[PDB]
């Protein structure tokens, strides 16, 4: 029940997603070995993801949050990367989209930085890069990343260098403590929390 809806460049839509992605660009401690070498992207096409079914999942669950947290469902627009994002377009986020061994647990991870989420698109670690050249930081190659919508009611703050949420909350922040320029990182422990809003094509830019 998918629809993809190409946004125009001109479209104040498609500028305030592009302007996110390329905000949130930093530096990472592995000095670009997952996610490639770059300051700032190539934006090749953004597309609105448009599913009936998967928004009324979502909205459903988001009441449900927000009538346990003093109608505050606390939602967020937050960075998925995965391999497997051409899944979540169709079916939706699930527990076969948990990172297994995160630090915060089996969940679904979503990150305020861009390049966190760049970091994930080839898999855990950047796997072996791109498939076509093996290169986890290829500027030929389109990548693509989520820009997701996601409750996260009241979060369970975890200060730090499918499972269950912590009891009496519906989701967990990672909270940077060493690297004072890294954004939150955010993990959620039900598919129905997160809905895929805008699928993002992109190159990483070789800087000069
Ligand atoms: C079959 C197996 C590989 C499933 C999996 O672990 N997938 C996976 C998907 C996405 C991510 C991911 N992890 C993150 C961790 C922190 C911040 C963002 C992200 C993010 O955007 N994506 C991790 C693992
Ligand atoms: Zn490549």
């Amino acid at each position: 029940g998918t629809i993809l809806i190409d946004l125009s460049p001109d479209d104040k839509e498609f500028q305030s997603v592009e302007e996110e992605m390329q905000s949130t660009v930093r530096e990472h401690r592995d000095g670009g070995h997952a996610g490639g070498i770059f300051n700032r992207y190539n934006i090749l096409k953004i597309q609105k993801v448009c599913n009936k079914k998967l928004w009324e999942r979502y909205t459903h669950r988001r009441k449900e949050v927000s009538e346990e947290n003093h109608n505050h469902a606390n939602e967020r627009m937050l960075f998925h990367g995965s391999p497997f994002v051409n899944a979540i377009i169709h079916k939706g986020f699930d527990e076969r989209h948990a990172y297994i061994g995160g630090m915060f647990g089996a969940g679904i991870y979503f990150a305020e930085n861009s390049s966190k989420s760049n970091q994930y698109v080839y898999g855990i670690g950047g796997g072996t890069g791109c498939p076509v050249h093996k290169d986890r930081s290829c500027y030929i190659c389109h990548r693509q990343l989520l820009f997701c919508r996601v409750t996260l009611g009241k979060s369970f703050l975890q200060f730090s260098a499918m499972a269950h949420s912590p009891p009496g909350h519906h989701s967990v922040t990672g909270r940077p403590s060493v690297n004072g320029l890294a954004l939150a990182e955010y993990v959620i422990y039900r598919g129905e929390q997160a809905y895929p809003e805008y699928l993002i094509t992109y190159q990483i830019m070789r800087p000069e």
